[PDB]
């Protein structure tokens, strides 16, 4: 429950700035399921490129640190907990994620968490990670917790539409 109260706490700071923040990757998976799945080694977020010092202010008033720059974005630590966060970018009508598929950071709070609504990114971003997750390191390397959230939020997708999204990523990097 460490994980859930934080996130609960996070999102309450920010929901406080009207600062919107979107669950990502496994947690984002849970969210959109509305259960929890397994374990979660981090919290993933996407936040507001251009407000990132109020994502900042939020993580040191809860006690936490930026602890890495990273190449999409940073690293902070709360207590012994990870927030791996990457930005969105303002596209006219809603934020966007660099290089990922429209409509990555829905505005509606599409998934729940603990009986909280919470934002989460679209399962075609969460799904277009994976593709580069299996160009940087080969599948049959993967920890076998990716190759199953991987497969859980391809049932939840559909298979139709993971097969044409992963075409589309080849084609953007062929
Ligand atoms: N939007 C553009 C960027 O999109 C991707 O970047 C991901 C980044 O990899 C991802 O972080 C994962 O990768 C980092 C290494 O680069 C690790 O340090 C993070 N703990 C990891 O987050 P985490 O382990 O929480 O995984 C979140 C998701 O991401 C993918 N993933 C899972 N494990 C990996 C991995 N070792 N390398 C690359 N991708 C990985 C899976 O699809 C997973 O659902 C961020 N949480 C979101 C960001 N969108 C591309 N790899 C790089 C690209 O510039
Ligand atoms: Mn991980
Ligand atoms: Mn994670």
């Amino acid at each position: 429950t460490t994980q859930v109260t934080l996130i609960h706490k996070i999102l309450a700071a920010a929901d406080e700035r009207n600062l919107p923040l979107w669950i990502g990757g496994g947690w984002a998976i849970d969210a959109r399921l509305g259960r929890v799945t397994r374990k979660h080694d981090d919290i993933d977020l996407t936040f507001p490129g251009e407000r990132r010092g109020e994502l900042e202010a939020i993580v040191e008033m809860l006690g936490g640190r930026v602890m890495e720059e990273l190449d999409y974005g940073f690293l902070a630590e709360i207590g012994d907990e990870l927030l791996d966060c990457e930005p969105a970018w303002w596209a006219d009508e809603a934020y966007e994620i660099a290089e990922a598929p429209q409509g990555s950071c829905p505005e509606a709070a599409e998934g729940v968490i603990a009986g909280r609504p919470v934002r989460c990114n679209s399962w075609e971003a969460i799904i277009w990670d994976y593709f580069y997750y299996a160009d940087e390191v080969p599948p049959v390397d993967w920890p076998t917790k990716h190759i199953e959230s991987y497969r859980l939020a391809c049932t939840s997708l559909g298979a139709e539409k993971v097969e044409v999204l992963r075409a589309a990523f080849r084609s953007r990097y062929a």
